[PDB]
């Protein structure tokens, strides 16, 4: 039966600034087993491990910084902070010819060590260690979403705050025709600086899509429905296949809407705008005084 | 032959605490034409349909805040900004009656102005405007992918820091046998601090996969490359069906790294230590002495 207690004494020890843990049981003479532990664990990992083999050998294994009891300091913890805290800590355990016993990011650690003191490593004991994964087809597939997901940053703000996606990609994207350099200069010139782009990110995480925002949900149906039973005279233009509005649509809505007329600009995305100006303003002006 | 430039005198006016551009243009008694444009755009987008109203009309096109020449205030863009500027900027140019030309988040801007100042809008030129949209199937293919990027935010860090998936997820999941409550109250004191889950976020996206990060890709390669030509004693254990060693890697590198026993564990996952602690400390302390 595997246990549960941790019945390790606490061993602190000041490395760097910070205040390690490391459980240390056995003997002191001859070669120490260091025993490494990886991501989320901590020494407790070994717990029923150590037990077999301490009755021979000293048994050490550490907390790696910002884990288990040692100190949390505030960094960026990658896997060069790691790897100077731990030789920092062999060190200041003044540790000579180890053993090692090795897992996970125990394991690059102790194979990173070992490569950077072979004349110092007289054993390694590993298992599910870290070899470089040459395609994302070799991860466990009832793993491979959740771990893809570890890996995917702010997607949206990068896009669009970062690469300016809704400038450089979508108004492209949703012209028929190419505009042109003069043009795209004009549209990018209020957001050269990319943290003028914020509402450029928002707008498109506050658009009603499958019910979420919901506060934007229910304001664009109640509008919706205010519009649905005005008889305010509405006039639609729709293009084809549009994006919001597909061709369909501005059929059912032609109908749908009271004193409702619509029109055809013809080919169209969603900047139609910039399709047909001259179609939207001539009929725009043509509707007006029958108002 | 479109239009690319802005031909439109600059007009200002103070709306809450900033500056905001807008197009006047036509003559000044009548109804008012005010053309709402929405994202990314500016009344830049209104450029070319504009000359056709403004013989018969006065045609007001604003920039939304954060937009065009208008002020960049450090908000969060949100509609309800929005809202609340636009309403502002209609009353502080003292407009009664309007016809609204509207299209995107202009037209979710318009619509909801009109629901609430019916008596006010004369006339309502539309298109390509916000509408409920019910499902991502309602989204056209070509832009689907892109729209649902904008909308994810920090996956990673969320799941990672925020609901905590490597202690709450990852452990269960990657140990054949369950964890006790017990057990994962060992895992979980380390970060009952939501902050303190840093590293936990950090180790897999320094994972070696698919070549990032590029440098622990290739530190990881520099130890496996020494580790297949050191001598050095190694004791491999795995189980099945493993994560990162799975049993005919296991059994390749039975060959491939010199001086190297494997043991199998059983089933097994990734914290083998969680599945066989016996099998394992009893074999490394056999193996021990004869170092």
């Amino acid at each position: 039966e595997i246990g549960t207690g941790f019945p390790f004494d606490p061993h602190y020890v000041e490395v760097l600034g910070e205040r390690m843990h490391y459980v240390d049981v056995g003997p002191r003479d001859g070669t120490p087993v260091l025993f490494l532990h990886g991501n989320p664990t901590s020494s407790y990992l070994w717990r029923n491990i150590i037990p077999h083999v301490a009755p021979s050998h000293r048994c050490i294994a550490p907390d790696l910084i910002g884990m288990g009891k040692s100190d949390k300091p505030d960094l960026d913890y990658f896997f060069d902070d790691h790897v100077r805290y731990l030789d920092a800590f062999i060190e200041a355990l003044g540790l000579e010819e180890v053993v090692l016993v090795i897992h996970d990011w125990g394991s690059a650690l102790g194979f990173h060590w070992a490569k950077r003191n072979p004349e110092r490593v007289k054993g390694i004991a590993c298992m599910e260690f870290i070899r470089p994964i040459p395609t994302w087809d070799e991860w466990p597939e009832f793993a491979r979403e959740l771990f893809q997901a570890f890996r995917t940053p702010d997607v949206g703000r990068e896009l669009i705050i970062d690469q300016n996606a809704f400038i450089e990609g979508i108004l492209p994207k949703f012209v028929v025709r190419p505009l042109t350099e003069v043009e795209m200069d004009h549209y990018r010139e209020p957001f050269l600086k990319p943290v003028d782009r914020e509402p450029l990110w928002r707008f498109p995480n506050e658009l009603p899509i499958a019910g979420e925002p919901a506060n934007i949900v229910a304001l664009v149906e109640a509008y919706m429905n205010w519009l649905h039973q005005s008889p305010v005279p509405k006039l639609l233009f729709w293009g084809t296949p549009g994006v919001l509005i597909p061709p369909a649509e501005a059929a059912r809505l032609a109908e749908s809407l009271p004193n409702c007329k619509t029109v055809d600009i013809g080919p169209g995305l969603h900047y139609l705008q910039e399709d047909n100006p001259d179609l939207i303003g001539s009929e725009i002006a043509r509707w007006l005084p029958a108002l």
